[PDB]
């Protein structure tokens, strides 16, 4: 699709078998989801945002369907204010900015 | 132009007589610039992200040129680690997400 920006670019995603809403976030290097269970191994990690640093769980090579497009990549889980799809997966689905 | 997301979508902006590098950020409702002593009236605000909130100064109807395109609107000034162009100005320069 082409998505304009007068509203938040929210889309439905499918991960670990479950549907969620997430924000397409070009300012995010990484994809960060709110607290949830995912299967398999994870690593403790820390990431920083506008307000400071948080602790997250890093899950690698996780399949995620984003607005109908498949990605498989790193998903961080932790206390983000909202679910965000970052550039690591935006690149996978062929997302670009255009003006 | 079309901007891929392999790297941070940083572009040159001009504001208050200074040139800066800023993220084209679809995850940002508002535009948030690193501390700078702009003239004029302002109002206090708090904005939240990963890590928590920061205190910013809200300035209205500030002209800003983004990658050669003119815009004018609200800019928040405060201790952000990166200059952030949010949707309030992305819409004004005709920016969309495409995949
Ligand atoms: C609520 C949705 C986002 C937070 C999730 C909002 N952020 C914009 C993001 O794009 C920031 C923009 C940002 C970018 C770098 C540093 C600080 C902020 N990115 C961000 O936090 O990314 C993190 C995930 O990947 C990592 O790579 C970048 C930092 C990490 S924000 O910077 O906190 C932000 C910006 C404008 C706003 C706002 C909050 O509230 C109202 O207006």
């Amino acid at each position: 699709p082409q998505i304009t920006l007068w509203k938040r670019p929210l889309v439905t995603i499918r991960i670990g078998g479950q549907l969620k809403e997430a924000l397409l976030d070009t300012g995010a290097d990484d994809t960060v989801l709110e607290e949830m269970n995912l299967p398999g191994k994870w690593k403790p990690k820390m990431i920083g945002g506008i307000g400071g640093f948080i602790k997250v769980r890093q899950y690698d090579q996780i399949p995620i369907e984003i607005c109908g497009h498949k990605a498989i990549g790193t998903v961080l889980v932790g206390p983000t204010p909202v679910n965000i799809i970052g550039r690591n997966l935006l690149t996978q689905i062929g997302c670009t900015l255009n003006f």
